[PDB]
């Protein structure tokens, strides 16, 4: 069920993983949805992805300590955009650990965002270096390629059904890739297909701005990337 708290929604997905909701009303596209992941592992929580705002990465915080009462052991983030990006400071702000593709946290800055502290580092195959992503537990970090953005980065949760490829991937019900403005045409088809390699037992793909769906979600996504090449 959706948890309503302040101007957020939480929706429990397995007993150790929430979705995190925030909206931007947003002028011709109407109240736009944000979503990511909280995962609770031991005693700790980790989070992936902020909030639109600071405002509304604060109030995530707010209700893991209501709800979890347990340490923000660390977060990390997805692509440079304001969606996945626009609350690090919230983070910052309340010492949490912060994490990102090296890449994003070189393109923070000009994208109006703050830099994570820690940089990740990726092995050629795509796969997090663990020793760039230490204490991520169930994390399982995956750089698929060019896609949505340069950056973009994927997520699995070990001993769950759960994947999340963020904006790179599209639900199977979608019209478009979307916002294309910071897209890599030429390797877009090939890094969605990867995001899906990289995860082959993942039932439940949570998706970057609606509702979970199947692995149908990644195989409508690369088709749309093929048009782009
Ligand atoms: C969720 C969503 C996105 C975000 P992303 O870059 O991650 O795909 C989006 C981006 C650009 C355009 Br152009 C339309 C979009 N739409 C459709 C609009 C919302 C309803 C009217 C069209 C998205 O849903
Ligand atoms: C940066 C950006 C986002 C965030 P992301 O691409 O990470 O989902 C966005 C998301 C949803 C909608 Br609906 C429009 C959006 N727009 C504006 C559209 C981009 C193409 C034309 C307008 C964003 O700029
Ligand atoms: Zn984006
Ligand atoms: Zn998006």
């Amino acid at each position: 069920g959706d948890q309503r708290f302040g101007d957020l929604v939480f929706r429990q997905l397995a007993p150790n993983v929430w979705q995190h909701t925030s909206y931007l009303d947003m002028p011709g596209f109407g109240a736009v949805a944000s979503n990511g992941l909280i995962v609770r592992d031991g005693g700790r929580v980790l989070v992936v992805d902020t909030a639109w705002t600071d405002d509304q990465t604060a109030q995530i915080l707010n209700w893991i300590k209501q709800e979890i009462n347990l340490p923000v052991a660390l977060a990390v983030v997805t692509h440079a955009h304001q969606d996945k990006m626009g609350g690090m400071d919230a983070l910052h702000a309340a010492g949490i650990a912060t994490y990102a593709n090296a890449l994003s946290n070189q393109l923070a800055p000009q994208e109006g965002m703050v830099a994570a502290q820690h940089s990740l580092t990726f092995a050629a195959n795509g796969w997090v270096e663990p020793a760039t992503a230490p204490n991520f537990g169930p994390l399982k970090v995956f750089y698929p390629g060019p896609g949505h953005t340069s950056d973009n980065i994927t997520v699995g949760i070990d001993g769950t059904d759960i994947a999340f490829g963020g904006c790179l991937i599209k639900d199977s019900k979608a019209k478009s890739l979307g916002n294309l403005g910071d897209a890599d045409t030429e390797h877009y088809a090939a890094s969605a297909r990867a995001f899906g390699a990289a995860f082959p037992k993942a039932s439940m793909i949570v998706m970057s701005h609606s509702a979970p769906d199947s692995r149908a979600a990644i195989t409508h996504t690369a088709r749309m990337a093929d048009k782009l090449r």
